[PDB]
């Protein structure tokens, strides 16, 4: 599915992301529109052989078992497939924890580059919340 801004906006409030560890809605709509342009059915492959999944492209070498990323961990205790889903309730799960972790959101390159330091809330300016 490809979510459309405000529609994936109030999904991602809706299941508690706004203000998660600090982080305020506009951030994790930002990212989710340069990790994957807001397709729940991205998929990347990396140069070690992991690959990264959904919305907001989680990798299975820590988060998600794919069964072909060798001496990995499923540290979110899913498939990697759940993470394609039309719901996104899988994806904000597993992304809850991995933000969680020592780094927050600079886990994401693409929030990292193209997010952080900006006008996040302009993400989220037109939709009734
Ligand atoms: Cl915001
Ligand atoms: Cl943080
Ligand atoms: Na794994
Ligand atoms: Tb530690
Ligand atoms: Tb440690």
């Amino acid at each position: 599915k490809v979510f459309g801004r405000c529609e994936l906006a109030a999904a991602m409030k809706r299941h508690g992301l706004d203000n998660y560890r600090g982080y305020s809605l506009g951030n994790w709509v930002c990212a989710a529109k340069f990790e994957s342009n807001f397709n729940t059915q991205a998929t990347n492959r990396n140069t070690d052989g992991s690959t990264d999944y959904g919305i907001l492209q989680i990798n299975s070498r820590w988060w998600c078992n794919d069964g072909r990323t060798p001496g990995s961990r499923n540290l979110c205790n899913i498939p990697c497939s759940a993470l394609l889903s039309s719901d996104i309730t899988a994806s904000v799960n597993c992304a809850k924890k991995i933000v969680s972790d020592g780094n927050g959101m600079n886990a994401w390159v693409a929030w990292r580059n193209r997010c952080k330091g900006t006008d996040v809330q302009a993400w989220i300016r037109g939709c009734r919340l």
